């Protein structure tokens, strides 16, 4: 009830927020449970990056540990927190850092993501990388250095700088020797890729997988596109 007016005065009216009013929370935000005291956190970060971006007051030596608080905490939670923590961080990176973390690790990950499919399922640990994946890259731009990249392209063969619709390619073909929430795990993030950049969202190769998943109406899978 006292966050739950806290997240109002978050979202509009966010000019008016002390270093005080973070800095003495910003030690407890470390504060980090394992049950349901967890999804407290969902009251917390959404706040955070409410506030983060023009009222800031950063000191230009915390802003370099805050993220090292939050690259120790983003490690499992509750799939719910983590649609906020990533349009935190990523906004922060810009802010803070180069494009090195959201590189280094990511591509990464995509090796990792590479042995996702091609190792056990783990689809209760791939989804924390067949949807991470997507979740930075949906409000992260990858119009950036991609050379090292392209010195990807092993498996990333086809265009350019446009990973996006390799991206959408590379998860084209996953729907088919896909059985089952597999599909919906995987169908959903790739519609929100997408998102950020609509122009794709007319395109033939997207377009047929629409057509190609109306004809099955599968009620779980035609729900979550919607």
């Amino acid at each position: 009830e006292i966050m739950s007016t806290l997240f109002v005065f978050s979202r509009a009216f966010p000019f008016l927020f002390d270093l005080s009013y973070l800095h003495l929370l910003k030690p407890y935000l470390r504060s980090a449970s394992t049950i349901e005291e967890q999804r407290f956190l969902y009251y917390v970060v959404a706040i955070f990056r409410q506030v983060l971006p023009f009222q800031k007051e950063i000191s230009e030596s915390f802003l370099r540990s805050l993220e090292s608080v939050l690259l120790q905490r983003l490690t499992k939670a509750g799939t719910a927190t983590l649609m906020e923590i990533v349009p935190c961080l990523c906004s922060l990176f810009t802010r803070l850092n180069d494009y090195e973390r959201l590189k280094k690790i990511v591509v990464s990950c995509l090796k990792s993501l590479e042995e996702a499919r091609h190792s056990e399922n783990n689809f209760q640990k791939m989804v924390r990388l067949i949807d991470l994946i997507g979740l930075f890259s949906r409000y992260g731009d990858l119009n950036r250095i991609n050379d090292d990249w392209k010195h990807s392209l092993d498996f990333i063969s086809p265009e350019c700088d446009d990973a996006y619709v390799i991206l959408l390619g590379y998860f084209q073909k996953l729907l088919k020797d896909a059985k089952g929430q597999l599909r919906i795990h995987i169908i959903d993030n790739m519609s929100r890729i997408c998102l950020r950049e609509t122009s794709l969202f007319i395109s033939p190769l997207m377009l047929s997988t629409l057509d190609m998943i109306i004809a099955e109406n599968n009620v779980n899978e035609v729900s979550v596109l919607f």
